[PDB]
């Protein structure tokens, strides 16, 4: 159904309903079999978190006689899978190739909105308590029914300590587990890494595969910790008046730090591997930092022709952060953990030297009297201790167990779906958009203010092969800061906060502006479900892929990439320039806020129609408008003509249905002047100075009435990017004529991807280990011509008012209605499963002879 | 002479540093063919 | 802000300036 | 349980003192075997497996 | 000569080799060569071979 149905369907006139319906259909197709993280963990992880998007490529030229690629095959992927920085103990100042001095922090706050709790059924004990509390008494002094008056309102003498503590919740039984599910999906994706395997600002350094070993680092300054106290049930209830702790503990969302939350967990569940992950995912984060254990083994440098260099030149001075380190979550600040059903000599099975209030004491005595406060999850269970090396499978086992338990016992399908959609908004991290600039023809030199070719944010570090001429970024301190400030999430929001750890000083800079918010998880629901006061919802999933954390994470990453592609499409439709997301977006032309005012409408309608959550939690302009600006980084002299576009064009076509096939390239001979316009410029003396032919660019209304016009616009304005020289063939014939510009002639902008990154598309799966061949053996076109995967020119250089502009003939010989005279890059989406994916499918669907599925099928 | 619904155009000009320098409203002078088909347009002009 | 709580983490500045 | 372990192809060596350090077959076998066990317990005992 | 793109695993076979420790060592895809009876029933199979 991926092709045939969806790849044969194009955009429809009401574009938002068409896009939403398509995204719903694609989400239904996102399937990684749950019984695959059983026989092969790494393959399932790769399929779930680093999807592929196959497409076919070709070029056309009119009078060439040169062969040129016609039907190449490639696999397009988006996103940073991890982040490369200088190591913590680098005392030098010499720039390191690929190693950023700091890293961004995408700080997420606490949403003012609460996940709506759905109704729950009580257990037999809860039903008993409800029946007691709703019973008719005489309230005389002979029985205990009078104690509610003679002792206190909060007395246990009728409903036991438990029915009294849970009385308000059994009068109105409800629950909602979306926040914890969102945090779980995020923890999985951020620890493992979504995306294309790219792991640096350098667009050429790639992460070899999913990491196998992680190392935990503590930082007093950067970490966002939670304080914990451990009590036995007997000790916890003995610190309140007449016993009887408070009935409700959920704080106001605006003040999660005001009070101390509590969690009631039976002694049986404490030993479960899911318990430490239960304490995480509901707390603030990150309480500790995760790194790949050794960067030399899992990092490679890819040359412009596909050559893989495994040991990159500065391995020993670099640290490979996981995306876990780049995100910051706000949750509870103080949590009470109360174990129910243990003796006065209870021993904390995790980290030694930790004594539970009312448990075994430091000296060997029972009934420990102090309620010790521990700062951060690492000061308890040693599995999160500083400088601890762990294998990722053991780290994520508890996460998977937690997901399965909560979804199959306490949650519903609606909660899981909503958690997936929310998590998708934070599931991917992209670098600042690189763009090139063609320049303009020498024949129009006096009518332009953008004569020279230029590029922005084009950074590569491979020295084995020849470097593309467009990659001229030098990673200095100011440029590093600007490029970090340009990094964005799927909906386009950048971050103002960042961290930095070199020499031996650990420092973090968090702003008041936040990239988004997540709802708080109500701990009362967890206590009620683990104390078995609510009946389970085991028969309310209805989906499949919901019981499995990995299948849900695949759904989330698919949705997040779809969010990015739709955001790029919206930015094109809203005419949001790429420069409105750089570091200096707030000090350049006022067009930035004006573009935001339309971009926000597009995103807010999409989020209301598809996701259903409060929009402001998933996208807002706070970080965009709170740009800091780096002083010592002047912008490149490029016109603002190309859109946001963090994804390559084939991914955008996958998610939108845009068709850019070879049938849109025109080869007409022209003898009648239809569709042509005369472009005239005259001086103050009345003499003509230009007198050039030109064709009018379509208006957005025209494409709204006929979407094929957009496909034609791509063919008329796209040229293949050359490797060795900055002379694109299109500028020998054509130029843009904009009457709204003081000097009306400009070139073309073309979002850039670089040959190093494009060679990572030559393998169907993102695994790069010096045994993979990325060089196309029988086609040498890529040696000199780069693919053009950019969205076309923007169709409007003014967000509010529409003015016609033209593509004009710069040489007076090429007639614009005859068709392009340069190389034109057509595209097509292709359905194609990789060899590794087919091998896994044979394992679990034809060679799966497990005892179940054979004997327990009834 | 007019004394008092939308037949005007917003005319925009920008300089090299992406800054709008005009952002003004304007109205199109009639073509001579329009004058030929309606001579009162010359009076309004 | 939606609730009358103002200690240190409350952002009372006008939104979007 | 012996019959289920046969139907689930659970090797005898996966219950030895060194069942964790010998082969990765043990975890897969446990995953298959626990399904038989839980299905039986729910169908017959009725107590929470 | 076949130029198919392949998205459904029809006609494919999994080729597995395992050592005495139970670990997989090869796990490769493969297509089965036709039998002489198959070409006797359909001679175009020989041309495809």
């Amino acid at each position: 159904k991926t092709l045939y149905n969806y790849y044969s369907e194009g955009p429809s006139t009401p574009i938002m309903p068409h896009l939403v319906n398509r995204l719903r259909g694609l989400d239904a197709l996102a399937k990684v079999d749950a019984t695959l993280s059983k026989v092969d963990m790494n393959a399932a992880y790769i399929f779930a978190l680093r999807p592929t998007f196959p497409y076919s490529y070709g070029y056309k030229q009119r009078f060439s006689n040169r062969r040129l690629t016609t039907s190449a095959l490639c696999y397009a992927r988006t996103g940073l899978s991890s982040f490369l920085t200088v190591d913590k103990t680098y005392t030098s100042n010499s720039p390191l190739k690929g190693g950023s001095r700091g890293w961004p922090i995408f700080n997420v706050g606490v949403s003012p909105h609460v996940a709506e709790p759905h109704m729950r059924t009580l257990s037999p004990i809860g039903l008993e308590v409800f029946n007691l509390a709703t019973s008719q008494f005489s309230k005389t002094l002979l029985t205990a029914s009078s104690k509610v008056f003679t002792q206190s309102l909060y007395t246990a003498d009728i409903l036991s300590i438990f029915g009294e503590v849970f009385l308000p919740h059994v009068m109105q039984p409800v629950s909602n587990y979306t926040p914890i599910l969102v945090r779980a999906l995020l923890a999985l994706i951020h620890i493992l890494g979504s995306g294309s395997g790219n792991c640096s600002l350098s667009s050429s350094i790639f992460e070899s595969s999913i990491p196998q070993f992680l190392t935990i680092s503590h930082s007093t300054n950067m970490s966002n910790r939670t304080r914990y106290c451990l009590h036995t049930w007997s000790a916890y209830k003995d610190m309140f008046r007449n016993g009887i702790p408070p009935q409700s503990t959920f704080p106001p969302t605006l003040a999660p730090e005001g009070s101390s939350a509590r969690i009631l967990i039976p002694a049986a569940l404490v030993t479960s591997p899911m318990f430490p992950w239960l304490l995480v995912l509901v707390s603030s984060g990150p309480q500790f930092f995760l790194y790949s254990k050794d960067a030399s083994i899992n990092t490679v440098d890819i040359g412009s022709r596909g050559r893989i260099t495994s040991p990159i030149p500065d391995v020993a001075h670099l640290d490979l952060h996981r995306l876990w380190n780049l995100f910051r979550f706000d949750g509870y600040r103080y949590i009470d953990v109360v174990i129910v059903g243990v003796d006065r000599d209870y021993v904390w099975p995790y980290q030694n030297g930790v004594y539970v209030h009312g448990g075994k004491g430091p000296k060997g005595t029972d009934n420990y009297e102090n309620a010790d406060v521990h700062d951060g999850i690492g000061t308890i269970f040693s599995s999160f201790n500083n400088n601890v090396n762990v294998q990722t499978s053991d780290l994520l086992l508890g996460l998977s167990t937690l997901w399965n338990h909560i979804t199959t016992t306490y949650a519903t399908e609606e909660e899981v779906t909503m958690a997936i959609k929310i998590a998708a908004a934070f599931a991917l991290v992209y670098p600042v958009q690189p763009i090139v600039y063609s320049g303009c023809s020498r024949a129009l030199y006096n009518h332009t203010s953008y004569f020279q070719p230029s590029s922005e944010n084009c950074y590569t570090t491979d020295t084995a092969e020849v470097k593309s001429t467009w990659d001229t970024v030098e990673l200095s301190v100011q440029v590093n800061n600007a490029m970090v400030l340009g990094m964005t999430l799927p909906f386009g929001q950048p971050t103002v906060s960042s961290a930095q750890w070199f020499n031996n000083i650990d420092k973090a800079e968090i702003s008041m502006f936040k990239v988004g918010n997540l709802p708080l998880q109500n701990l009362d629901y967890l206590s009620l479900d683990m104390m078995e006061f609510y009946a389970p919802t085991t028969g309310q999933l209805y989906d499949i892929r919901s019981d499995s954390l990995i299948s849900s994470a695949h759904r989330t990453v698919n949705l997040g990439i779809g969010y990015t592609a739709l955001a790029d499409f919206f930015a094109y439709l809203a005419s949001v320039p790429a420069q409105s997301f750089y570091h200096n977006r707030m000090v350049t032309s006022p067009i930035s806020k004006q573009a935001y005012s339309v971009y926000e409408r597009f995103i807010e309608r999409f989020i209301d129609d598809f996701v259903g959550w409060g929009r402001c939690d998933l996208f807002n302009l706070d970080t965009l408008l709170g740009a800091k600006r780096i002083a010592g980084v002047a912008s490149s002299p490029i016109p603002w003509h190309c859109s946001l576009q963090r994804c390559p064009l084939p991914i955008i076509m996958h998610y939108t249905g845009l068709h850019f096939g070879q049938e849109h390239i025109r080869v007409r001979d022209v003898a009648g002047v239809e569709g042509l316009q005369q472009i005239v410029l005259r001086n103050d003396q009345g003499s003509i100075v230009l007198d050039a032919l030109g064709t009018a660019a379509p208006s957005r209304l025209a494409v709204k009435l006929d979407w094929s016009r957009l496909s034609a616009w791509y063919s008329d304005t796209t040229c293949a990017i050359p490797i060795s020289d900055r002379v694109m063939e299109i500028v020998n014939y054509a130029a843009i004529w904009d009457p709204t510009q003081e000097r009306r002639a400009t070139g073309f902008v073309y979002t850039y991807f670089s040959p190093n990154f494009l060679s990572s598309f030559n393998v169907s799966e993102p695994i790069f280990n010096k045994t993979i061949n990325l060089t196309p053996p029988y086609d040498d076109t890529s040696q000199t011509v780069i693919q053009n995967l950019s969205m076309p020119q923007m169709l409007s250089f003014d967000p509010y008012y529409e003015s016609t502009f033209y593509v004009v003939s710069a040489d007076n010989e090429w007639v614009p209605t005859s068709g392009p005279a340069w190389k034109v890059p057509y595209l097509e989406n292709v359905v194609k499963r990789s060899g590794r994916r087919l091998l896994a499918e044979l394992r679990i669907a034809s060679n799966n002879g497990s005892g179940d599925r054979t004997f327990l099928d009834d």
